[PDB]
């Protein structure tokens, strides 16, 4: 009658959404949620918190195999919606003990706000303090930038958790059905293309990232003198295309996937892999009418169009499960998708941690063939990859200069893994062509060059810093007269990766670099960082920051040598202002909101 659990009991539901929308949003996914329910013996209805009080989950243990979903957006200053109110004020008053009831959340939210998913977040971890059991990780939707995808890559993975615990079934149902050409103009086929058919062969301007350019490698060299890392210098042409960059935009390219590593897959799949095809989309009422440009053969699918690199999401390896015909390999590639248990710990134990990409997997899992197609509709697209720009666009214009350290590291999974881009990126020779494109942005130098500028920014992170440092040293040669410019690079060693020493010093002598602090970590018996380096400095640097008016940029590794550095000038306008912490903080925020601290992290 009103207690929700009753009002299932008398309909044959086993599982509810509760939408917590305020502009539509919520519900619609509440709904699409559990309309899902059915393909998976069980069936469930989305309800809105507003009514029924929510006080009765305690009943939801006495119907078998029950679960709840919320779908909660956020509003305000972590306000929750207006519908979910009530259930909220509930959630923070009461008391009641929620055992044995199974749950899972997904907020929406936008990192723009300060408190981003304050609501979902807060209804999920508040039921696990009532005494709930989590069934799936929290989602953390973020409009920003995508909802739908944050959403469909959740229920992509909450599902086939779902049945894990609770013992539902699938059924396979491909997205996509098979087209084999026995015929097509090789001229009407797609061979690495990304949009224009033929946009490789003839390339016609305006370039950008649907339609990249191509352009050539004048030089590649190895930047670092030591012989356990591969740093190097890539110089691409770009003479003939209108693209104009500044120092401190992104240069991103479309790498080639590792010609063995894709060949190698055909292999032990049984395939051939020049069969030009195409997948259609069961849906014919769609934009998305094929996974990857079609029509073309698997063979170049895997080369430039999918991502046979990254561990394969639970998810792929869930749908994957049948094409084994062992049971035991089986049974495994089923468990990988649990929500918690051995089975998530063997998951991100055995293929996130160890690195073991699909050939990987499909290596040490033999029992498991599936057919190359719905393979190639499984895993996900290959992705560009970005790069700071180490030249100027005042000096060779005409030359975008990349600086980039090489991946190859001896996995935990056996093999030797190598990056995507990077080891494409080294193989090129001094026509090899680069497909790329400029990413605008707002990591530029100051208006007015007396102004000072105060660069940190280690190992390859010193990148975006070797364009500013070329078209600083550019204006003093012009005239204009230019403020101090400071640099903070950091490394292990001068006889190991000491990036740009001579190009370096050089400006130095000249002008260009007021003050060359290098922190080498591994010369002396203990470390030494750029955060140590700028402390010492505070002195100097304070005055710079403070009276002088100067411009901060920290660039590199975002994890740990971005947060340690701007500690430090937090420390900084804290010792120097006389302020407290928070004090300091919001001085680097209303700098960050001037244009005069701005990071270029990446990780
Ligand atoms: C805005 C932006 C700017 C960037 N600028 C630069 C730049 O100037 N220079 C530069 O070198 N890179 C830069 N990067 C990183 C760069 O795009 C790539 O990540 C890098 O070139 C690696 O090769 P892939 O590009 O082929 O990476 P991938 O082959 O896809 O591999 C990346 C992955 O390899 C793994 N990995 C790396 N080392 C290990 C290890 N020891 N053990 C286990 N796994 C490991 C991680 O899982 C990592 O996620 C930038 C990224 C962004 C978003
Ligand atoms: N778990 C680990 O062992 C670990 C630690 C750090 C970074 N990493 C990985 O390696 C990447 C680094 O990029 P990279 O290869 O281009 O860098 P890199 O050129 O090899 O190193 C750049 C410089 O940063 C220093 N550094 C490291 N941690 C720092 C910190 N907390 N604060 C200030 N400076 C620090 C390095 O010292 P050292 O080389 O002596 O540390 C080095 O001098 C990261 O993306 C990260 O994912 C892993
Ligand atoms: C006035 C306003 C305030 C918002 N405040 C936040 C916030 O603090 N944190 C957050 O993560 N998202 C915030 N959002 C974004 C919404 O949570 C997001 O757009 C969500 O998709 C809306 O869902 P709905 O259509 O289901 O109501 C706000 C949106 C508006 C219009």
């Amino acid at each position: 009658e009103s207690s929700f659990v009753e009002k299932m009991k008398k309909t044959g539901r086993n599982i509810i959404v509760f939408y917590g929308s305020q502009t539509g949003t919520a519900e619609e996914f509440a709904n699409r949620l559990s309309k899902d329910a059915h393909r998976y013996g069980m069936r469930g209805m989305s309800a809105d918190p507003e009514e029924y009080d929510l006080a009765d989950l305690s009943s939801l243990p006495e119907i078998d195999k029950s679960l709840v979903v919320f779908c909660m957006a956020t509003y305000g200053e972590g306000d929750p919606t207006d519908n979910a109110q009530d259930f909220y004020d509930w959630l923070q008053e009461t008391d009641v003990d929620l055992t044995g009831v199974k749950f899972a959340v997904f907020g929406l939210g936008n990192k723009t706000y300060e408190h981003f998913n304050a609501m979902g977040k807060y209804v999920d971890q508040r039921l696990e303090q009532l005494g709930a059991q989590r069934i799936f990780e929290l989602g953390l939707g973020d409009d920003d930038g995508n909802l739908e995808e944050d959403f469909i890559t959740w229920r992509e993975q909450f599902w086939p958790a779902v049945c894990e615990f609770f013992g539902v079934e699938a059924s396979s149902i491909r997205q996509y059905e098979l087209v084999v050409h026995e015929d097509m103009d090789v001229a009407k086929v797609y061979t690495g293309e990304m949009g224009r058919l033929k946009s490789y062969e003839n390339q016609k301007p305006p370039f950008d990232a649907k339609n990249p350019f191509l352009a050539a490698v004048t030089a590649n060299r190895k930047l670092n003198q030591g012989t356990e890392r591969h740093l190097m210098h890539l110089e691409l042409d770009i003479s003939d295309s209108k693209i104009r960059y500044e120092s401190g935009d992104h240069v991103a390219v479309y790498p080639a996937n590792d010609s063995a590593l894709v060949n190698q897959i055909g292999e032990i799949l049984g395939a051939d892999l020049d069969v030009i095809m195409s997948l259609n989309n069961l849906d014919e009422e769609s934009n998305k009418k094929h996974p990857f440009p079609c029509p073309t053969t698997y063979r170049t699918a895997l080369t430039y169009y999918l991502d046979i690199t990254n561990p394969p999401r639970t998810n792929v390896l869930y749908e994957l499960a049948q094409y084994a015909s062992e049971p035991s390999e089986q049974e495994h590639l089923h468990k990988m998708a649990s929500s918690s248990g051995e089975g998530k710990e063997l998951y991100l134990s055995w293929v996130v941690e160890a690195r073991r990409h699909i050939l990987a997997i499909l290596q040490d899992y033999p029992s498991l063939r599936p057919p190359i197609d719905h393979l190639c509709e499984l895993l996900p697209r290959l992705q560009a990859r970005y790069y700071s720009i180490a030249s100027s666009s005042k000096v060779h214009p005409n030359s975008v200069h990349i600086c980039a350290v090489a991946v190859e590291y001896e996995a935990k999974s056996g093999r030797v893994n190598k990056g995507v881009a990077t080891s494409w990126l080294r193989a090129k020779e001094p026509r090899a062509l680069v497909p790329m494109f400029v990413r605008k942005s707002q990591f530029r130098l100051p208006f007015k060059s007396t102004t000072p500028v105060i660069m940190v920014g280690p190992g390859t992170g010193i990148a975006p810093f070797m364009g500013f440092i070329q078209e600083r040293a550019w204006l003093r040669e012009q005239g204009k007269e230019v403020g101090e410019t400071l640099l903070y690079y950091g490394c292990r060693r001068s006889d190991e990766d000491y990036l740009y020493r001579e190009e370096l010093a050089r400006f130095h002598k000249d002008g260009a670099l007021t003050q060359l602090n290098v922190a080498f970590s591994r010369e002396q018996a203990h470390k030494v960082y750029v955060q140590h380096l700028l402390k010492r400095d505070r002195e100097h640097l304070w005055k710079l920051i403070h009276e002088g008016g100067a411009h901060i940029y920290v660039c590199g590794d975002a994890r740990n040598m971005a947060k340690d550095v701007q500690n430090t000038f937090y420390d900084i306008v804290a010792e120097f202002g006389p302020m407290e912490h928070t004090q300091a903080v919001d001085y680097v925020k209303k700098l960050m909101t001037k244009g005069r601290y701005s990071l270029d992290v990446w990780s």
